[PDB]
């Protein structure tokens, strides 16, 4: 089926678009951040929010990239190419799980809806050729 | 953090152990079974519920793992090697997708209750010796 | 435009594709049956219920099919080919008939929602690997 | 069993007979005419009619017959015979399913009262040798 | 994103299709009635309704064409290939600006629900063998 | 008839062109865009306004050109003329929809007002010599 990840959340993949790569900080932080300020709740029997479920699930196939990693690691052989791979994972692979990670995490911090808002008003900016951009760009904030 | 697949939803991790791992039927029937029965959902934009939302995930995480299975086989020149690896990804990680995709729909079809139920109510006969273990299994069913 | 036989009552192709091919009873029996429980209302002169109605056509359906299984075997004269349609008509178009004739049937005499519930019982066992799968499989009932 | 097709909608094969050969329009266009103006319903999981039902159940045995003819078509030899067939199942079987799809399709435009009557007057008129027959046929219309 | 020009109004793009392409009166013809009988309306400072909305826009999509159609023959040598363009434009396009002129023009003049009603009624008169039909097609008229 | 698209939107062609035309994001982008945030609307069977309308014709008069541009790089022989034809579709003829995909989201994103006053205001800023044209520029966001 075509399942997009976001409408759930009401927002859309084509929505969560413009966020370039640059924009979402590293799986790591991202991670970091979620054991930082959600562990509790993430780790508890409670599905606190549909939120947090797809949150864990994705810390989660996160994981699992990890280890198809770490095994192609001791596992692969012409390094070459058993680096062409964990660097797929690490990359690609990994930009996605970045989003993810980040679209969720946030709204556990500012809220769907401040979320969304600013996604829009991210693109809105975004799309703009530098000659009209504002300088700096539109930062995400609780208000 | 340690975060159990199965903790919200009931279950965990240990529990399902109980099941076999040849027993998981194939990630292809799991999809399957999953756009008969719950394409329209999966598809809704509402969470229809956590257990909607979880293999709504699991299935887009299978997904991503497919991808990787291709660009591996259309980016390894090694056969060998690129073989190594679209296997690894179309089997382990399949098992773990497999365990998912079925809790889940399971519930959805029948519900986290009956499905833990079942759970429990197979260990038993999986572990009952052989001398008095049932020519059919427990099974699953409205 | 794209009818699905099964969506009005509930069903679905894809669901009923669950059902192994090879499952579907005889067309001969399955008018048998529907004539042994059924000829009263079918011939009755008030739908009795969509599924009735369903029935009614689809048995008719067959019928047409029979009749040009005939005039092929009648008219063509080379028998290669002759007897070449005088099959298809006869094996193919009989499955999708065969199908018909049962998820109406089956409803008409344990309930669309039972028969519907049966579908999807069904489907997990056939999925479920062999190594577990119970001996007898499911069986629809009263 | 001895199913008439029509009993159900108070209708009866036999009255539904004098409608003569050259009467019904084209599969197609009833087809057409059908997805034209009732394919919603005819799509959708509300059973709308044991009208609706029944089309839709005939709009498919056409179908089926469509294929047995594209099936004879890449499959039997004989052109010659091949095409007796084809032509059988196009012309013969044709006719009835135009039929089907006319009684019904026009139950759901003008109803089964309406079009019932109208068959039995059509009747009174095309049973009547030309000697005594108005010149024109009478018309099927909403009132 | 799946529009239909027709959706909103009332009618589909597969209804307007019921009605023979030949039927449809002359891009020009239509420009010339829209200008006939809305110019004013058209030209407003307030959108006067979905249709004007619709129609005004409409207009000059085809006006855009118009121009990509002389620009083309202005700018290109092989007259064949030229030809190719200019032509297309003049024919698949306006086949269905000239529709899209229609239903609203149309609408404008004699009413959606009128309208609506007389695509189907002309589109099956036009498919009734003859012999039992009225005599002469019908019209639109307030 | 002379019809300024932009009338019935309080607004005129002469005014938009305030914009420098450089400045509209891509058909792609503000396609995306529109889809990310009206899709349902646009697809829905209830006029949503003059706005949606518009639009939702707009977003198809791309689609026609998208063909015909397609059609020709597909039965144009003379190559060079082919990719002539199919330059000055996917590019000029683009810019207006440009305009329009933009209006349009941009009002039903921000508010027919708004975007109007946006527009004045660009203007005066662009307008306005380097010399003394500020660094942030105008711009529709939520702060």
């Amino acid at each position: 089926m075509d399942i997009d990840p976001y409408k759930e959340f009401g927002a859309t993949v084509e929505l969560l678009s413009f966020l370039p790569s640059d924009f979402f900080p590293s799986v790591r932080d991202l991670l970091d951040t979620a054991s930082a300020l959600y562990r509790e709740a993430l780790e508890s029997p409670e599905h606190c929010s549909p939120h947090h479920t797809a949150l864990r699930q994705a810390i989660l196939c996160w994981g699992e990239l990890m280890t198809l990693a770490t095994w192609v690691g001791n596992n692969l052989e012409d390094p070459a190419s058993r680096d062409l791979v964990v660097n797929y994972v690490n990359t690609n692979m990994g930009l996605k799980i970045r989003q993810l990670l980040w679209f969720h995490i946030s709204c556990l911090t500012f809220g769907r809806e401040t979320v969304l808002e600013y996604l829009v008003s991210f693109g809105v900016w975004i799309r703009t050729p530098p000659a009209y951009r504002p300088p700096n760009a539109p930062i995400l904030s609780t208000l």
